């Protein structure tokens, strides 16, 4: 139901950044350059700028002291400089909320256009970059659990065919989805760079952030995350993983962040560059779906997420999901999940997978 | 309390192999075989003799058809033929049953005893065994998920310090255990090869086998198991993992076999060689003791285990323990278990970490 | 010298597949599906199609049986249907060789056109091809050397700048070159798919294919390569590696198929998607640019190439390079190489580095 | 000729434990050790580094001990009690060797030791006491990138490796892989205490000399980052050998260069090989996977260069010349051979080296 426009698409190379707001930012560093060992680009008393290890933009992330921890900003990088404009026409086509900084609106970004879009999330679409060393070869610095490039963004949005549309026209293509029989579809995946996804979309009470996913070189890289973790005793802060993905076949895992957000570590998903790449639609019920070795999806992951910010920096509405609940059908009390389809051994009715119910 | 012998102990080189009744012989043949590669030494219609990828020796596992799933013998190598005599002389002093057979009870091992031991297991002690091609350097061969080593076997038993002491006395020496603040020991590792351990004791009602172990090269190795079962649509069979214990320091995976044998996958522990070599004892409450990673046991990792068979064949009845269950005090109703000790946040109160209760 | 034609480009997706004529089938076979693992897509007496892991269309290699071991074809795909009659107008123009079938010269591509190019390499451009089961989570199937991912080729042509600046023309971007002081280029690398490369000039007598490049997953599964290949006792077909490339920062392995058709295994390079990607130049003293390492560069891999055919099915005639050679300016009898430069210390002269010579 | 075997029981040894190596600049040796490999300080002063790997829990696998003349001054077992420094004391006094005793240790971190100048002229120690220190094997936060997990063993040139290989079978060494001709001479020994292919081991050539220390990692990338961090820091010229897999061990290995020369393998993957019948290997010496398993050529340097190992009052041991056919000549000299399959005049070398190169 989102119409659209006549004005051209802006041509969107990728996911380059996210804005999020930290509410001590000591603490926030500490997690980031600290325990995960992504590389400052800027600090001051207010902002902390990272990057990742083979990035030559400015950053991959901007954490900035605020009163309300939020995501402020999910910025693409646009082909062009004339792609800002196209952005800014399009948006106000929509109707959306628009606000263009000549100068950007965080250090090393350029000219930039941030809008409120039809979903109620914060994109920014610039050009405009301050080049940096690009430390791809840098293994002086190279972490055993180091996170060389930014993946993805997960958006939670009530309604996902609508949010669908709207990409579409945007113009991400849709790799991956999950719908079942009666029609409802509760995730989709979908990508500008020629992976997986770029951004996607989760089913739940929204506009609200899921997560930022950053990747490594190899699945030991995501392992020592996980023990380092348990090496500074904060084990409680790895909230579901590692696992192996149905959905993207990429290795992953998901930790906190001290202000709740969610980062994904990802790698060794596959090329989707071809523009009748194969989409792949999965059941919900199948309990190899989301984990491919059947592990239960802990609840924390359906019902937590970040707050999303609007242009005036107040935290956006968020408005609830009225189509079916991923959570309630597959491991809710009424909710089941199968092995292998039609087969009543290694299905879970009414509890999660390997002998455990929700908390 | 189980006497010391006057008889030397026999000089125990390492776990050795695993005798293992299996009710349909085919099927267990897909699971070893077909999706985890272990090597055929031998087979007929009654028995499949199996070695991992270098090992020398005849065997590491033998499937035997039966009418009742359940483990037939845990063998060991000892140093010299003469430590054949010096086993079978100390169990006699103990007041065992014992079995002797110059020329072996499978095939591909010579002059053999056979014990049942004071805790209910069929121990067998062996030197001669027919050699066979060590597979090390045939990477023409080698899998994915490649299993190089057997590591150990794990004993369910009601009575840890009564088992521990015995096993000492035996000459196997303790590197870790679990153990509350009220005197209770829930579980014990104990080796005579060097690694962790060869055996090791785990608090339950016994006598039951928990485990047999085989070891990978590296991790990934581990995780390509997770993933050929994921696509042989048998996740189901992927009971616990893959995680990085605590206790060991290994990286580890438990899979079920077609009888509901547990399977452990095993990599990366470290040398325990010197007779000074530091004990570890974590708290039962500590939740990065078994997974470092504080991922929740899974109730049947506590409660299911394999029958053990006497030295007619018949299964052993099983003792009841008394003292405190490691299920109880952790993740049941009344547990508890802990990030940081003395720190309430990260601690879980009568449930399961991640968010998960006991189904 | 190469015009830039008035007819637009056509939108180029990536390197696809390439056609090699082989001289004994059997003998390919066994290369590239026992040894190296490729999967079948189709085969009969005169021809085998084989895909990588990760592959949705056809085919990424075609062993064609014929009298002289060569090259046939090496093709890319386009964005459209339409982007075919692009190529054909655009190579019309420039005055190449043109030839448009239908229904395809290999089995499961559709409409194709092949050109004798400017440089006097057959290509081949096509959007339609018949679709298979993407084996991306076959762990079934999965190969401790697994190739998941068809990567580059790599040409070897007399004049650099001359072939870069019709290949930039033609929509490639140049992500990394080697030069020297003087002004001499002895290599280029370009790409289309947003990887460091799809096709890259190698400086020397042509035109000759230098090599058909696959990736893995992980730098252990170029590793199991190595190891399968001295399990075989073939490691006279290892020609050079493994190691990490400078050009590129990816692990790398070459190896000899039966006619000495020269494949290289790949993994982990970076994103250059970008437009404003950095273009990043190595001296051609510099020790590290070729082996990070500073390993030797053995011989062959500078003088030996594979063949090319025309479209009438003759081996072109070889054009001498002119410009300074790799070989002699580095580790000939009157070169050198540098691992810091301007620093005598670790420098080479009139030989190679690590204590050798050329042989 | 021939190493008399004692009355004299041997001592139990456990493992090789720890190197003491000498060397001239005592910060670069730190940045060597510490800031590129990442090896872990247990103490250090002005005067000498201590260090050790992730897993260990005695005071140190290695010490660096600033000196005039950069040599071997000792490479210690730990033996299985404090009575086998006493039966090791009685065992090298019967073969005629030169020992010193100090029951309060010659490095910090170890007590009642024992020091021989052994028959092959190597200083060996011989000690049960050290000082327990902080096990770092779960310090993730610590955890490297090439981390190294082990000491794995040393390797020791020597002129006449059946002499010395005897000499090491009575003192308990198990041999598990050897190197020999048709012609009945042997090149090189592994021989193993702990059950794996070694803790010492025996390289034809002029000699005492020290060949290498070495050090596991967990697995095979880590060995990778080794090569890659070394690029970073434009020390490739320090990388001599590999990375490559073994043929002899079966392991994946690296040879790096200290700033003093003293030669470090980085090591992972070998066999377990603690059962007393463990199967012997003999390779020949002109078998192209014998060294690296794909066939990649051995460096003409190691071969020639080894370390200097002192004698008890710190002078430089003088050199032994091998009489023996050498490694080198035979193989990769003018008059070499090498073949990848045995009668196979396809992919074999003559009077060179494999891959196409010749002898620098
Ligand atoms: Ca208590
Ligand atoms: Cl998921
Ligand atoms: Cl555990
Ligand atoms: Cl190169
Ligand atoms: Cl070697
Ligand atoms: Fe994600
Ligand atoms: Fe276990
Ligand atoms: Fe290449
Ligand atoms: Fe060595």
């Amino acid at each position: 139901e989102i119409p659209k426009p006549v004005a051209p698409a802006p041509d969107i190379l990728r996911c380059a950044y996210a804005e999020l707001v930290v509410t001590d930012l000591a603490k926030s560093r500490n997690f980031y350059v600290d325990v995960l060992g992504l590389h400052v680009s800027y600090e001051d008393e207010n902002q902390i700028y990272l990057r990742s290890f083979e990035e030559f933009i400015h950053h991959n992330l901007v954490l900035t002291k605020g009163p309300v921890a939020a995501l402020k900003a999910m910025a693409f990088r646009v082909r062009t400089p004339e792609d800002v404009d196209k952005a800014e026409a399009y948006y106000q086509e929509l109707g959306c909320r628009t606000e263009r900084r000549k100068d950007g609106f965080v250090k090393g970004i350029g000219d930039a256009l941030r809008v409120e879009d039809p979903l109620g999330f914060p994109y920014e679409f610039f050009f405009e970059t301050t080049h940096v060393e690009r430390l791809h070869m840098r293994y002086d610095l190279y972490s055993a659990g180091e996170l060389v490039r930014l993946d993805h963004f997960n958006q939670v949005t009530p309604d996902v065919p609508r949010g669908r549309k709207y990409l579409e026209d945007l113009g991400f293509r849709v790799t991956e989805d999950i719908q079942d029989d009666e029609g409802t579809t509760y995730a989709a995946w979908m990508h500008r760079k020629g992976t997986v996804h770029d951004t996607a979309l989760t089913g739940g009470n929204g506009p609200r952030l899921h997560h930022v996913a950053f990747s490594t070189h190899e699945k030991h890289n995501i392992i020592q995350i996980c023990d380092k973790m348990g090496a500074l005793r904060i084990s409680d802060r790895i909230e579901r993983g590692p696992g192996r993905h149905g959905v993207s076949n990429a290795f992953y895992l998901y930790i906190l962040d001290p202000d709740n957000h969610r980062i994904e570590i990802y790698t060794q998903d596959y090329y989707t560059g071809d523009p009748d790449n194969p989409t792949i639609t999965w059941n919900v019920h199948d309990n190899q779906r989301r984990d491919w070795w059947g592990n239960p999806v802990v609840p924390s992951w359906y019902t937590e997420a970040s707050k999303v910010l609007d242009l005036d920096g107040n935290v956006q509405e968020i408005i609830l999901r009225t189509d079916d609940s991923e959570l309630e059908v597959t491991i809710g009390a009424d909710g089941f999940s199968f092995t292998r389809a039609g087969d009543e051994d290694g299905s879970y009715h009414g509890q999660a997978s390997k002998g455990f119910k929700l908390g």
